[PDB]
């Protein structure tokens, strides 16, 4: 039978370890989409659910002018990239897009769009179920520099899934890096870039270029090859 | 109109950057389960999907004595903590966990359970939905290290859902550490550690301990409290 | 001319900006390390303690004599009159021949980084101590590699290299500060993750703060005062 | 006695193990840096080359003279007879005071680490060159943060902390390299990630390897040789 509470290494106790602040702010989490992943928690921003783009505009300004429609927004390439109006930091976000069942082409120009971060890092969004292409610049690479852990991609007609953990860098005086960004991306659950360090500005032409920058919004690429469109849904971000 | 193919400094071409391996490995994704997150992807280790604990065993030798029904286990406290019986170093991993609707307790006391990364570990496991507890030790908490930035529970007889990507720690040969555990974890899609530093074990007394391990199992937590025992399912692990 | 995967060449990785900055380094200090080169901040070279005020408020009334400067307990701590974030820093002391004391009680003093925390100083010269607070530690957080202590009377050289850390909106950290330490040319340091203050009692604290001073300690026990020369920092 | 959160007293974060090693340190060599710590491997300090091997195989033909060895450029490189991992080293080199040549072709060596990733040698006293290849560069992946030449005659001092890569089973890195380099007490490289083979031509190459000599680079320019001395290196 026990007789005294037991402590540690000189004399330490279990309460000495045990602290009340600070704490956590409590979230309700969101709900499991059919045929996708989270919807948005409540400190989450939601910059698409279904109604409309006004959390977006074009990257020519005005209004972002992709086409909405049975809860979707499906890409219009005629109308170029849209983006955030909100700039963001370190940031967690969800996005799920869709690569349409009549989908044409080959390598990079079949089902081509991109997720840039704070607009300077393309995480790739590209129809890669059957489709082989350069592996540095498929699904899920942080484009050119890292290539995917994985090939993780559902078929067309089906919901592709991203969860992206991003930490920006910070710049020295002088415009380098002090520190650089990470990111991790998740596809289907299947994790594609594991705390991956990102290098500087993707680029399809050259070695990544280190540009100063400070807060950046999300960019959707509109990737002007001719295949058919891919859709988006349920796109939230929360500030870490 | 064009008239050559465009070229970066120097005269770098966009082909100088197209890489054709390594090719990352084809994976099937699993599906959405209901009121929960992803299933088990084509590469992944399935640790239970409601069949049995055949991937499991006692820590005390011989077969895992929880009880399996309607396609959860639920933890037997007078049997104690069960554990794979394979070992691992870096993974990703997923595991779904109910707090049953009739708990009862506060504090630690209140649906208490843990998973230990490698043995070591704790990502800690208590029903923190309206119960207040020490934040260091609460739900998500790398156990007394690392405070979770956020409470993100889901209400008793719902599922929680946690994903977790872990990279092992490298020993010296006099036993320190070379490079410390990471770990990132997800909870109902909400970050609640961000590629978090882990110290040493988890202990509730004292500080952070420093013993040189290699590949450990994954250990469930038996909290000998005397409140009614929770529930988990879908549970799968992927090596890194 | 060879070329690489798909004709790369090899004038296409090489590149002529941003060029780094041209700086004279210093030169080798008799018994110690390096004088400060030209873009280096001077703290101490033998003349004063200009660069440098009481905790308190007002002059370092520390003693100046024969190039170097000596610990003046009843004064209290000293700092930089200008505060750092990232940098690189040289810095010598010299624990008295007549040295007497033992463990946390024989020449302690110590540099606080950004005024937070301590690179502890200490005679570890034949003098156990509890290891997480000896000499080159991250004073009760992180034990040095080895001891590399040079005897009294000789002078111990540390090169530190430093990382200011980034803290989040709600104040706790976003990045730890990392610290490399180098004494009489031995790593004591090795990029180690600073976890917070350095305390003497309880677990390090997160408390914000932006640039800060260098600040040596003077450790109020009775062993007889150490000694400092060539003390430079320089921005990185 | 003063007592801290729930009671927590100065005693319950003070350990006594693991020691930290004793080591001796060396001393100031005129004109360079440290001399070898007693825990260190001396792979020179004026006798002989015998911890040395040409990478063609057999006895390392550079030539010793004067407490110094000089590259001959007719015999290659040369490396450790003994593989590393993650270690602290020390190199001193000289541009002869008669150099010709320019950019890369003026007193061009350099310090493959693990016989894999060059940290570059080469005479930047007013000599231009590509800043990415230029005087510790990790070459051609990551420019200095400075220019910290000594004239030819005198003697450049690196002082070098690297962490070794681990791989995973497909071959692919787990872990970058990470190195620190310091000339003439100068922060070149500050914790600096290698991104795979340093390479004249074409992206860096991700190759598995395991433990790695040290190899010293016989650039076959037509420049006057440099030279070398206090060379040790110590297992981390
Ligand atoms: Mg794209
Ligand atoms: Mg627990
Ligand atoms: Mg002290
Ligand atoms: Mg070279």
């Amino acid at each position: 039978k026990e007789f005294k509470m037991p402590t540690g290494y000189a004399g330490i106790t279990h309460e000495m370890s045990e602290f009340y602040e600070p704490v956590p702010p409590v979230v309700t989490p969101g709900t499991d989409l059919k045929g996708g992943g989270f919807t948005a928690p409540s400190d989450a921003i939601v910059l698409f659910d279904g109604k409309d783009l006004s959390a977006w505009e074009s990257v020519k300004g005005g209004a972002a002018e992709w086409d909405v429609h049975d809860g979707v927004f499906t890409v219009n390439k005629k109308k170029g990239d849209i983006q955030t109006k909100q700039k963001f930091n370190d940031f967690q976000m969800h996005i799920e897009w869709q690569v349409p069942t009549n989908i044409t082409g080959e390598s990079q120009s079949r089902g081509n769009s991109g997720i840039f971060l704070q607009g300077m890092y393309e995480v790739q969004v590209l129809d890669c179920y059957n489709n082989p292409t350069y592996v540095n610049g498929q699904t899920g690479s942080i484009y050119k520099q890292s290539i995917p852990l994985a090939n993780a991609m559902r078929k067309p007609g089906e919901w592709n899934v991203y969860d992206i953990i991003y930490t920006a860098p910070t710049f020295k005086e002088d415009g380098s890096y002090r520190t650089h960004p990470t990111v991790t991306v998740i596809q289907n659950g299947v994790v594609l870039q594991n705390h991956t360090t990102i290098l500087g500005t993707t680029e399809w032409i050259g070695f990544p270029q280190v540009k100063k920058h400070g807060a950046g919004p999300i960019i959707l690429q509109s990737h002007g090859d001719p295949s058919e469109p891919i859709s988006f849904r349920n796109i939230w971000i929360r500030e870490l």
